């Protein structure tokens, strides 16, 4: 259903229902935020959640003389198999604009991607891994 | 921001305001769709959100025994520079599950990803790009 | 100017009027604090000052036996140029004293430095890059 | 105490109290000029400070043609250790502006500064180096 | 003594002495964090009082699947001797406890091992090293 | 949590929680205390404590004499896993201090470290390894 879908632009996304947790910390360094989201179960199945930056640096190339701003959050999801071995399932968020990109900018460029995972159109894309 | 924050697991996300494009496809083939948001905007100055996708394939040595289903979204978007110039600032999205996990376990990592993009706790994260 | 210049020794220096801005951490580790000074300006624009340290190492052929602490701070000022490009203004203040230093010591050497960053006398010297 | 701190951007500094000394220019030469400050002390401990200033060069890189106009202050405190070794203890202040920077642009700069290093939070980080 | 000394289990440890002091942290290095007690003593005679973690990593040994998450607290309180030189008097403490534990048996742990330290019948083994 | 947790120095540290339990000896090998805590539990599941003591040798080295008196108590609490083999968690403590440190200071390091592992400032960081 990637075809004649359907996306607000520009505009505020909430949410409804479900059960609020919260994203405990457990290390920050090497430019990396280490957590974990507390649903109240065991270690070995966690929803560990890492945040990353990356600084633009100086340049010569890179039209506008700095590299991308580039931010990442990796959601880690354990999974327990029929045989009983321990899979990650992981979604990964990596934005990457110009220094010069404005915060308005960013705020279409964010919502925008929300609406790209949780949009019904886009639900046979993510789970059947149907382009069309 | 990254500390105490709280993310509401199995929500509903719903979208108010804005204006609606329609996102149509450019390009297809193979295992890739091309599309673009068309909001009225000129050639180099469009959306163009594109659409990956990598079917499980059958390993050996690996959890279930298939890898993973991998799907990817990325969406671009132009900017011209102060000096002129153009660049391209994208959102990129990885969904990357076991062909075991159900619909309803995929629904759920969405929509914690989906939250960690327009969450107001995580806004001096991607703009500010400020770690806490 | 630096020729008969008075600074006034163990002195108390304040400040009056301005803008109070907050200071906002950005990315911490290790022994590496980075924040930025938040007056409502672009992410390009922002002041971001540094925070550096290094911590007293116990050597040998050294007076008092260590080496000294050195604490280092870099204030950051971006700035566009008459043709569209961007460049950093910097100003670096490194502390090092002695581990046996006393903290009256460092506040007199504090006051001192400061003194000689604010001083009517030397202006010429930092803006004109005058000497005399 | 770098975290949710406060300073005034532009804004004027004083100084109340303390003991007005004179700083006695000793050697001016090769871009430097050696001075000290005259407390009624032994020369073996006096209040040398150094100032030195490093005059912008063309260039081709460099974006606005010029390397960075340097002015530097070393500030050297003969401390004398418990065993009677002598050691000194240094601050140094480096401004680097691009030669297009304006008066106000560099006077901003040194205001922050002087209350980077005489503001009572940054008190923990210059004495106990504690960044936070 | 040690022989036949009563430990009160599962038990709430309380504390009423004054002089709360503040735990303020230094630098963080590798995956640790290193603070100290604010007590208003000189810099190189404070008490610095070390964290670590070295969370478990997935092992085919470790019979429970892989190795345990062990924390470390080193409490540095240094000493100037009679004879006139520095010394440091360590406290360290470690928590190797297997990553299945709960909660709940790890505070049954903790105020078990802190019970002692302070209980009147293990006195003269900490000071005076009255094994028997 | 351990960034401005506060640490009461030199206070009495109770404890009022009941079940007053008993430490039986068991061996004493090399300068060694073996015991268990008497809870009813079977053989090979009670926890055992063992205390050691390692008093100072006059060496030449050492600057204040000779080497540090230490002190260990390491506590064994078995447990039982899930897939059914059983481990042991353990929680040891060290006091390698200098023999001519006075009880009193001995007494307050105690008392600071046993105001550790039942702060709740902690609690995380024992529990989940939750340094920041």
């Amino acid at each position: 259903a990637i075809a004649n879908s359907s996306i607000a632009i520009d505009s505020t996304a909430s949410v409804t229902g479900g059960t609020a947790r919260t994203v405990k910390e457990l290390v920050r360094n090497n430019s990396e935020l280490n957590a974990y989201i507390d649903e109240g179960l065991s270690f070995q199945a966690r929803k560990e959640v890492a945040f990353s930056v990356k600084v633009p640096k100086v340049s010569v190339s890179a039209p506008g003389g700095f590299t991308q701003a580039r931010s990442t959050v990796i959601l880690k999801s354990p999974k327990t198999l029929a045989n009983g071995n321990r899979t990650v399932n992981t979604v990964s968020i990596q934005l990457s604009v110009d220094p010069e990109t404005t915060a308005a900018e960013v705020t279409t460029m964010l919502n925008a991607a929300a609406q790209l995972l949780f949009d019904s159109d886009y639900s046979d894309f993510w789970k059947a891994q149907a382009l069309a």
